[PDB]
């Protein structure tokens, strides 16, 4: 859903887009774990910057 | 500050710039850490003279 958010919090729920692109392009079963560990990463961080 | 690094002696601080591109360049999560660690060595040693 676009332009809310609950509050004027600073809060930002974010999705965070994947590092590269097309999936089709990865499909090297490896390095796409890669891509799946540093999004847990940032995925961590973003969840904790709130 | 521009020069007002009181007194004078051994005596100014270091902003240590990262190397390569500017920010939005780099744009990786291994690349990144690697150059936060690198700084926070070249940061240990800057602290550590004077």
């Amino acid at each position: 859903e676009s332009k809310y958010n609950e509050n004027i919090e600073g809060l930002g729920t974010a999705t965070v887009i994947e590092t590269t692109q097309n999936k089709a392009a990865l499909t090297d079963q490896v390095a796409l774990g890669k891509e799946i560990i540093a999004a847990l990463t940032k995925a961590r961080a973003a969840l904790t910057k709130n």
